[PDB]
């Protein structure tokens, strides 16, 4: 969350799909879920950013 905007995992953005943390199993990356870019893509166990 370089600032708080999504699509910038760590201020650079990956490519829409950077799941926060694959809770369901582990964790992937961090994609812009349309809210932020700090692992906003971990709709697993109970993640989601």
């Amino acid at each position: 969350e370089c600032e708080s905007g999504p699509c910038c995992r760590n201020c650079k953005f990956l490519k829409e799909g950077t799941i926060c943390k694959r809770a369901r199993g582990d964790d992937m990356d961090d994609y812009c879920n349309g809210k932020t870019c700090d692992c906003p893509r971990n709709p697993h166990k109970g993640p989601a950013t």
